[PDB]
């Protein structure tokens, strides 16, 4: 029996050149997983050292892998998840994860899975899904312009597989790119990825959706589109000054006008009776995507359900800080109609592990970034490889992936 | 002695959403290695790509796809993947072609660099251990940072930071991450363009291109660090895109090769320049001549587009006194036993070798590890954001710290252009 033997942690660089953690754990059987952590919520730990990295290492993160989470984990069977998870959980102590820092936690969480993953020869999603499953490709939602909202995305529904769903998202990048060349508008891009050109937030679909159909796609079926509102930095809502039922009046607006298929924290995470009447009165209409206001936390989607707030989740690993945690949120969302979508940061690894768990649990839906940038294509690579694994029995979730 | 038992490419997406393959090659052990090709934006071996207007703009990759899991498997099944020159030499014998239009280089050099990862991973050891063997010697390389792009208002194509000073690749990559904040934050607060290129550097507008390296220096000195000893200059004229027979076009204007040779002298006397890369076309040999007789004791001079990786061209370039220095492209070329032909043949004459990424990248890591395990000491791999790029800096990191002091970091060491 394969016992964890070594954990060791060294101090990275993430996509926007800051500091990050990656974490190896060796087992006896000298097989070992490695994995890279990405940039309210779980605390992650930075030195605030400003003479260093201006304040932005995470030498402290890593000392607190090394050393008591090493030695309060050495033994351990690294199958037991949950186990290997409590043991952390408690040894931190806060409901923060603010003592060793939710960075440090979460690194060596996913590191033990994929030590027993790779024990066992299994690739992550095997090892996490079953023999098992059910399996399904995620539909992945596309960050194509950014906000002088944060997010316009482009969601390839109409696909038949996820290579094609990937090839959908690429031709429309490239034409929307020659468009704003022709118009002498900027071409360059962000985090991740996306560009950032315009005069009020409703012509940004308009450059969108006349990019969809120069691809030869149609707006309606092969692609739809998706925004993040990010309400919370708006908010008692900032081109004007709105209440929250006049804001609700404008995305009701929009996804009459658009083929607006899911919306993103279209009201604020301390707004929860605006909430309310958003998700009353759309949520039969369009899928409503809680982030903020959820931050990946169960107890905190176990009220929004209770009281009727939104009807999907943006599920984001560090925002919580385990994978035993992660997976009580994803499955207490599946099972109350709820939609899951599988996240990425803005300050992102070369690091896969989202692909393969939106994978395992049959999640559907995936929010990974644009189409530039291998922090954020990497992991469409990684399905790409995983979809070619899997096959038959990993179908493209299509229409399937939204319940609403 | 395991043998190859199976070769299988798939057509993955590059750090620009083009097309291009990754390649495992699986072994009787059950060892397998894997690798990605890049891809760049004149002799260079042949890209082969689809044309296929009504898939990925004609980009597609399906056919060099093709070509490595029929032909190319076919000829390879069986073959000790440890023996590399012969594995190499199969493929250039079955494309048949100068230019490896027939097979692709992008196929030849993918199954090129899986087979050496397969045998690395076969032995269990780390490519750059597989590549430079057991004792080495192993070095970091120093990296050339570009920080600002250009060739949207500035002429010259690549300005670039290089740390020269630090102890260490790890704190070599501290200094570039501050340098790199410290330029943000000054673009933002001025209204400046803060959103990035293809290799990650910012691209804003300015007067006129030294003000690129004025910025430049501005942000180096807000980081604390001391241009021209902690920290240097470098460009990329890639002059070969400014070149219109039989002249220049640099700012608004139309220079001979005496005047842009003049102006390039200007700046290594202004500024901490260390490194200038294509300062003349590949079209204008008699101009690099004059440029390498004026200044191969003051700069280092790199050949990039002159040389195309290419053994032969650049036997022909050092009989001619061109150029001090050769930027090293894997797949210019197209394979990693002509690569290291390049690589030697540069080191037997005192040239400077740079091993380089493409404009079109993919999570690959190679180009980390083959800098290190040829000692080449300097490598030029992107601005500090994009993982298409950070990914090969923390694969140094690894590295460093697996060597711990086997592998000291170049330093000054690396330019031997005095
Ligand atoms: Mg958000
Ligand atoms: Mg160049």
């Amino acid at each position: 029996t394969a016992t964890i033997t070594d954990i060791n942690a060294h101090e990275i660089l993430d996509s926007r050149a800051n500091p990050t953690l990656e974490v190896r754990v060796t087992l006896s059987s000298q097989a070992y997983g490695c994995a890279a952590v990405p940039s309210r919520e779980a605390v992650e730990l930075r030195d605030n050292d400003l003479e260093r990295y201006g304040g932005k290492g995470v030498l402290q993160a890593v000392e607190n892998v090394n050393g008591p989470i090493r030695d309060a984990l050495l033994g351990q069977d690294p199958r037991s998840q949950e186990e290997i998870d409590r043991i952390m959980i408690e040894l931190d102590g806060t409901e923060n994860k603010a003592n060793l820092g939710a960075n440090a936690i979460l690194g060596v969480s996913l590191a033990v899975a994929y030590a027993a993953a790779n024990n066992a020869d299994l690739p992550l999603y095997r090892y996490l899904g079953g023999d098992g499953g059910p399996f399904s490709m995620p539909v992945p939602m596309m960050n194509i312009i950014n906000g002088n909202f944060q997010e316009f995305m482009i969601v390839p529904v109409g696909a038949p597989t996820f290579a094609e769903a990937l090839r959908y998202g690429a031709e429309v990048f490239h034409a929307l790119k020659k468009r704003l060349v022709s118009r002498g508008l900027m071409s360059a891009v962000g985090d991740e990825g996306g560009f950032a050109p315009l005069p009020n937030n409703e012509a940004a679909f308009e450059l969108i959706l006349e990019a969809i159909e120069d691809a030869n796609y149609v707006p309606g079926k092969d692609i739809y589109l998706a925004l993040d509102a990010a309400s919370s930095e708006l908010y008692g809502y900032d081109n004007n000054q709105l209440t929250s039922e006049e804001m609700i009046d404008r995305l009701t607006e929009w996804t009459k006008k658009y083929p607006v298929i899911s919306i993103e924290d279209g009201l604020s995470e301390n707004d929860w009776a605006g909430w309310k009447l958003l998700t009353e009165r759309l949520e039969n209409k369009v899928q409503l995507v809680g982030d903020d206001i959820f931050v990946t936390n169960p107890d905190i989607l176990e009220k929004g359900i209770k009281k009727n707030i939104a009807n999907a989740i943006l599920v984001k690993l560090n925002q919580i800080g385990t994978l035993t945690e992660t997976l009580a949120t994803v499955g207490l969302a599946k099972s109350n109609k709820y939609g899951v979508i599988i996240s990425h940061r803005s300050g992102e690894t070369e690091d896969t592990t989202i692909a393969d768990l939106a994978v395992a649990t049959d999640a559907r839906q995936i929010k990974t970034g644009s189409l530039c940038r291998s922090d954020r294509v990497a992991k469409y690579n990684r399905l790409l490889q995983i979809e070619r694994e899997l096959n038959d029995q990993a179908p493209y979730a299509g229409k399937e992936a939204f319940l609403f």
